[PDB]
């Protein structure tokens, strides 16, 4: 075990350019609203979603979530459009309600 969010966190989706928000139970069994910003987690490497302290927003557009994978287009440094997929299950996990990275 390394996070695993998406396992005590349900309607998952994106916010923003580079934000995830969705609801999780706490310690009581009570789902509250939380929300992850993956601006300054998530950046983007050649067109290739990667963990970074970077905005991959700023090479990529028409960002979109399901469930624990985040799917977004990233510009390619040689020029041109893709779309990469990564699993945060483990970088963000449930601490109370609350998405934390680690």
């Amino acid at each position: 075990g390394l996070g695993k969010f998406i396992e005590t966190c349900r309607n998952t989706q994106l916010a923003g350019s580079s934000e995830l928000a969705a609801e999780c139970k706490t310690r009581a069994q009570q789902f509250v609203s939380t929300k992850i910003n993956l601006d300054d987690h998530i950046a983007n490497i050649d067109g290739t979603l990667k963990w970074q302290p970077s905005n991959f927003s700023q090479t990529c557009y028409n960002s979109a979530i399901q469930g624990s994978v985040l799917t977004s287009t990233c510009e390619r440094t040689n020029g041109g459009y893709n779309t990469s997929s990564i699993d945060l299950n483990s970088v963000i996990e449930n601490v109370d309600g609350s998405l934390k990275y680690e």
